[PDB]
């Protein structure tokens, strides 16, 4: 049957939500690996954060992005989270 995974699951989790943010996508390199090492395949909660948060794997975001820990932040805040990030972009 269907193989939906468990929904509802601990997506960085509420306290870690914007500490994943930093230390989630590519903030070093070995530290943002255990982060996903644990929690792409325990979300069911991105949705909500990966409305910006697909950019943590997005190393190209042209339009504005940092370089680092901040990078991050710079990538899924730089924007806002709620439209520019969404599928609507250039004119």
């Amino acid at each position: 049957g269907s193989r939906i995974a468990k929904r509802t699951a601990i997506n960085k989790t509420k306290k870690a939500d914007v500490k994943a943010i930093a230390d989630a996508w590519q903030i070093n390199g070995e530290k943002e690996l255990e982060l996903l090492q644990q929690i792409a395949q325990k979300p069911g909660a991105l949705r909500i954060l990966n409305h910006s948060l697909r950019l943590a794997a997005m190393t190209a975001h042209g339009k504005g992005e940092r370089v680092n820990e901040d990078y991050l932040r710079q990538a899924f805040r730089e924007l806002d989270l709620d439209v520019d990030i969404s599928t609507l972009l250039r004119n």
